[PDB]
C-alpha cells in the first residue's frame, strides 16, 4: 500500500498531464460576424512544455450571426465622414481624428461577441471542464474575410488594431481570459482563407497528419502522405476558393504561383509537403455574385427589353422588381425587394467602384473592370447601383441560357471581376484560367450552403442519383429538368411546381434563385473536366464524420487557422502558454 | 537590324498574341496596346516604328522629361509585364511617392 502510494507518487511527478482548453475563432465573413467556440486536449510533458493534440480539436459552438466588419466601418464613416461618401471625394487623414468612436462603435458589436463566446462556454462545459478552461487562457482568432478585403484606405487596419485591444481587455466577471495578437487576429488573405479550408478538410478526414497512419517516410527520406490530399472548392457569401494540391512535379507556367506548404509556413516541417494551387475570387461569392449577375444580365438588349428583363436563372412565374435589393419571398407569392441600400446586394461592389475611391481613381485598369461588369465610378452610388430602364425582372426558366451567361459573366469574363488584383497576381484572372493553367488529379470536394443545397434539392426530388460522382451532364439534365419548373401561387403560398408530373416544393427567399449555383456549379464542373488533370472525383459535404461517427467540426478556414498556429510547437507554446494573458498588464 | 540586337525585342516577345499571357488576359493586350505594340501582328512588324525613316535629335530636356513623364513614369496602363509590381499596390512608378514615402 505504501510502496504503491509512493509509486502512485512518483508517475504523477514524472509524466505529462492533460488539461482542456479553450480556443476561438470568430469569423469576421462578408454576411456577418460570429464565433465558433472549440475544445482541445493539451498536454504538458516534465522539460517539454505544453502543446496541443490536433486530432482533439473539436467545434462545441457556433455562435449567433451578428454585424459584418463592413457595416461597423461604413457606419462609422456615415456618422463621420458625413452621409453618402461613397459618392463625394472624402480626406482620409481628416478621419484620424475619430479613431476613438470607430472604437466605440466596435466595442459594441465585440461585446455581443464576447457575451455569445462565454454563452456558449457556460452552457457546454461541466465545472471540472470549467476550472481547466479559465486556468490556461482563451485565444482567440478574429479574421476577416472577403466582406471587407476590399475595403479603401486605412480603415480596415486601423479597425483590426482597436478590435485586438477589445479582445484582450475582456470582462473579468466571467473568468474566461480571452486574449489575442497580431498574428491571430487579422485579415486573411484569399489564398490564405483557401489553404486554412483546405488543411481543415484534409484533418477532418484524417487525410492529412504525421503519424506512421498517415504518413510513410519514402526509400529517399522524403515524407509523404498516405492517401491522396483533397482540394476544396468554397463558395462563401462574397467570394469562393478553389484549393487543390498539385500532383508532384508538374511543371507549371513561370506566371502561374503555386504555393509550398513548408516553404511557405503553412505546415511544420514534419508534415508532409505538396505545392498546392489557392485562388481566391471575389464576386463569386452567393450575393456578390447574385448582385453582379443581375446588374450585368439586365444592361444587356438580348434579356432587357422595354423594361422587362428575362432572367433564364429565374423560374417562369416568378418575377420581381428590378434592382439588386434583398428578396423577400412573402407569403402570398410576391416577391418584395429591399431598397436599404446597405440590404442591397451590389452595395460592396458599388462601394468598391467609387471614382473616389483611390484604387480606381489612380488605376484605369480598375475603372475598366469596374465598367464592363455595368458600374460606372463617376456617377452617385444610387445610379451605379440601379438597373438602367428596368422595371421587372421575369423569369424565363432556361437552365442552359442560365449556364452561358454565369459563363461569361462570372466564370470567363472578358476582365477580371473587380478587387482581384490578388488571383490575377497568382496567375489567375478568372476561373476560367484556374483549370486550363494548373491541374490535378486531386479529388475535390465541394462546400458552401449554397452548393450543397443546389445538389441536395435535385437529389431531394430523385432527378440525380443518391450517389453522384460528379458527372456534369448527369446533373446539367437534372438542372435543366428542375428550372424549368413553374411557379404557382396557392393557399399554402408560392410553389415550385416540376414538370411532367414530377412533384413540388415551396418557394421561399432561399431557394428562388438557387439555378444560378446549378449553373455555377455546372460550369466550374466543365472547366474541371476540361483540365490536363481531372480530379479522380468529386463530393459534395457539409462536414466531415469523426472517428467517433459524429463530426468534430465544420468544414471551413476555422481549424484550418487553429492547425497553422498550434502546429508550430515551439512558437505556439511560447505566444499561447508563456506570454498568454499575463501579457495583457 | 538583327532582332536580337534590337532593344524592343523583349517587349515584342512578351506581346505575342500567341503567348498565354495576352491570349487569355485582355489587361494585358491592353497595356501591350497602350505601347503601340500590337499582339496580333507578326514580330518585325510590332517592333517596326510605322511610317518613320530617321530620327532627329531636337535636344529640348524639358520636352524630353515630360515625355519620359507621360511614356515611363506615369503612364495611362501600367507597362506590361508589370502584375508583381500591380499586386504591391503599385502601376506606376508615379504612385511609389504618393502612396507610400519615407
Ligand atoms: N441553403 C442555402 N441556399 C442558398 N443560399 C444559402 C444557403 N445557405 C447559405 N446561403 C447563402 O450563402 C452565404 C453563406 O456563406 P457564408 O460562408 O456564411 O458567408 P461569409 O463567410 O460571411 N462570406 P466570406 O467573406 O466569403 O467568407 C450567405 O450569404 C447566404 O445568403
Ligand atoms: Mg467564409
Amino acid at each position: 500500500v505504501g510502496k504503491k502510494h509512493l509509486q502512485t507518487l512518483r508517475n504523477l511527478e514524472t509524466r505529462c498531464h492533460d488539461s482542456l482548453q479553450a480556443l476561438v475563432v470568430i469569423d469576421a465573413g462578408s454576411s456577418s460576424t460570429r464565433t465558433n467556440v472549440f475544445l482541445a486536449k493539451t498536454r504538458s510533458c516534465p522539460n517539454k512544455g505544453r502543446s496541443i493534440d490536433p486530432d482533439s480539436i473539436q467545434l462545441i459552438g457556433a455562435g449567433k450571426r451578428f454585424a459584418g466588419l463592413r457595416v461597423v466601418l461604413e457606419e462609422w464613416l456615415d456618422t463621420y465622414a458625413g452621409k453618402d461618401w461613397e459618392s463625394r471625394p472624402v480626406d482620409a487623414r481628416l478621419l484620424f481624428q475619430y479613431v476613438p468612436q470607430m472604437h466605440e462603435g466596435a466595442k459594441k458589436l465585440m461585446q455581443l461577441l464576447e457575451e455569445d463566446t462565454v454563452a456558449i462556454l457556460d452552457s457546454q462545459l461541466n465545472e471540472k471542464q470549467k476550472v481547466q478552461v479559465k486556468a490556461l487562457g482563451i485565444p482567440v482568432m478574429l479574421c476577416s474575410t472577403a466582406g471587407v478585403r476590399d475595403f479603401h484606405e486605412w480603415y480596415r487596419d486601423a479597425l483590426f488594431v482597436l478590435l485586438r485591444h477589445l479582445i484582450n481587455n475582456p470582462s473579468p466577471a466571467h473568468g474566461y481570459k480571452f486574449f489575442t495578437n497580431p498574428f491571430w487576429t487579422r485579415p486573411i488573405t484569399g489564398a490564405e482563407e483557401g489553404l486554412f479550408a483546405f488543411i481543415t478538410l484534409n484533418h477532418l478526414s484524417r487525410r492529412l497528419g504525421e503519424d506512421p497512419a498517415r504518413s510513410m517516410i519514402d526509400e529517399y527520406g522524403v515524407k509523404q502522405s498516405r492517401n491522396d490530399l483533397a482540394g476544396v472548392v468554397e463558395v462563401g457569401g462574397a467570394s469562393a476558393q478553389i484549393v487543390f494540391p498539385l500532383q508532384e512535379g508538374t511543371v507549371l507556367p513561370s506566371s502561374v504561383r503555386a504555393v509550398n506548404l513548408q516553404r511557405e509556413r503553412l505546415l511544420p516541417e514534419r508534415y508532409p509537403s505538396a505545392d498546392v494551387v489557392s485562388v481566391s475570387f471575389m464576386q463569386l461569392g452567393m450575393a456578390s455574385s447574385a448582385g453582379l449577375f443581375l446588374k450585368e444580365l439586365c444592361s444587356n438588349d438580348e434579356f432587357l427589353q422595354g423594361g422587362i428583363c428575362s432572367n433564364p436563372c429565374l423560374f417562369k412565374g416568378f418575377q420581381q422588381s428590378c434592382s439588386a435589393g434583398e428578396v423577400e419571398v412573402r407569403p402570398d407569392g410576391s416577391a418584395s425587394v429591399n431598397e436599404d441600400v446597405r440590404k442591397n446586394r451590389l452595395k460592396p461592389l458599388a462601394t468598391y467602384c467609387s471614382v473616389n475611391n483611390p484604387e480606381i481613381s489612380f488605376k484605369v485598369t480598375n475603372e475598366m473592370q469596374c465598367r464592363e461588369n455595368s458600374i460606372d465610378p463617376t456617377k452617385p452610388l444610387a445610379e451605379r447601383m440601379k438597373i438602367e430602364n428596368c422595371s421587372i425582372i421575369k423569369g424565363t426558366g432556361n437552365f442552359d441560357k442560365c449556364v452561358s451567361q454565369v459563363e461569361s459573366i462570372l466564370v470567363a469574363p472578358k476582365l477580371p471581376l473587380p478587387a482581384n488584383i490578388e488571383a490575377a497576381s497568382s496567375g489567375f484572372e478568372s476561373v476560367d484560367q484556374v483549370f486550363r493553367f494548373a491541374s490535378s488529379t486531386a479529388p475535390m470536394i465541394v462546400t458552401g450552403g449554397g452548393m450543397l443545397a443546389a445538389i441536395n434539392t435535385l437529389k431531394d426530388h430523385r432527378l440525380l442519383r443518391s450517389d453522384f460522382s460528379g458527372d456534369v451532364e448527369e446533373l446539367a439534365e437534372a438542372a435543366r429538368e428542375f428550372c424549368s419548373s413553374e411557379v404557382i401561387i396557392r393557399t399554402d403560398g408560392p410553389v415550385i411546381q416540376l414538370p411532367n408530373a414530377r412533384g413540388e416544393q415551396k418557394l421561399n427567399s432561399l431557394n428562388f434563385d438557387l439555378c444560378k449555383t446549378m449553373a455555377l456549379t455546372v460550369s466550374l464542373l466543365r472547366h474541371m473536366a476540361a483540365g490536363e488533370n481531372q480530379p479522380s472525383f468529386i463530393k459534395w459535404e457539409k462536414s466531415i464524420a469523426g472517428p467517433d461517427g459524429k463530426p468534430l467540426a465544420d468544414l471551413g478556414w476555422q481549424v484550418g487557422v487553429i492547425l497553422h498556429h498550434v502546429l508550430f510547437t515551439e512558437e505556439w507554446g511560447r505566444n499561447a502558454y508563456e506570454a498568454g494573458y499575463s501579457h495583457n498588464l
